[PDB]
């Protein structure tokens, strides 16, 4: 059983939510105390220095949330522009603070892929952790946003594949821990019924 | 040696004495919550290590994002439903490691007002800043999730539906006057272009 990576990250969670909210110096104590027996827990069974798991794992101020990952979904003549790794994947990334979800997408797009687009649509937000589970130290929301190219031009590789646009039966190796199948499935769904429902986890 | 047995056992101590000795219903909630979950671990055979995971780290970079908010957009009789702390607000709150966005939204309507929802759908995802900043340096990605209430029993100053032109004092921190008139043309138009910041 692994059920307790469950168990530890909620005691975490929980002792970290009440050293942002306590207002009392005897329980900040305690839920100081908390957090480090959760480190020492996690330090312990994963054989991971107690530092570096203090560093990976508890070193969030403010309350914990899942941490936000983007996926940019652009198409062009009906295939879906994916980047290698060597698995293939849509361009995105963590969302780094202080941009907005679409500024995200728009970055990791044009670094990535050498492509400038515009003309944002949300168009699912999936859970990674129902999706493409991994025991994982943390957990994840998918934001997949859709994209128009408006500008700039794909990256070209000497002697590799490394970006390309792929139709949907012809896809590439998927990065699961990226991407899975069904949500590709998905984004070629709403590419044949824009209108369609936008899903969510 | 079995090593998390004594660390469950510290827990629960700590837990017991801060459930004891706190005043405050949040910090009682949290150790309430800690309490319940090591009895839970408590439970399971002693005579049985947990299982060594390791490289749970070996990808982890300690990448920081922004948070993650969620409210609850819930209509009845054309009336939006929301709770009063004096300011109004929305049922959410954080999205909590272990939980989907919609199990969030679930979990705050029913902790916050009794209610049983579902029929979940996607309506909007704003960033904080561009819609009610704080000298907090805080950065939170606002998710808005509708939803219908399906059973539970109504059961916190005040509980409440508020039609358009009725609304009552809003906490802005939580949801501006302008995200509120949009969740009501969301309910008008049931094809309105989803909104992302």
């Amino acid at each position: 059983t692994i059920k307790w990576i469950d168990w530890v990250k909620q005691i975490q969670s929980i002792a970290q939510a009440g050293l942002t909210y306590s207002k009392d110096v005897y329980d900040i104590e305690r839920f100081q105390q908390l957090r480090d027996i959760s480190i020492s827990m996690m330090s312990h069974y994963t054989k991971t220095d107690w530092e570096v798991v203090e560093k990976l794992f508890a070193s969030e101020t403010g309350y914990q949330t899942p941490k936000v990952d983007i996926r940019a979904v652009v198409f062009q003549n009906e295939k879906l522009l994916f980047v290698k790794e060597g698995k293939w994947a849509l361009p995105g990334g963590w969302a780094d603070v202080g941009y907005t979800p679409t500024e995200v997408a728009a970055k990791e797009v044009f670094e990535e892929t050498g492509y400038e687009v515009d003309h944002f649509k949300l168009l699912a937000i999936f859970d990674k952790e129902k999706h493409q589970p991994s025991p994982s130290a943390t957990h994840v929301y998918k934001i997949f946003i859709g994209c128009e190219i408006i500008g700039g031009e794909k990256k070209t590789s000497i002697e590799t594949e490394e970006v390309e646009f792929f139709g949907e039966n012809e896809l590439p190796n998927l990065s699961i821990a990226r991407n899975t199948e069904d949500q590709i499935k998905e984004m070629f769904a709403y590419m044949k019924d824009p209108q369609k429902e936008k899903l969510i986890d």
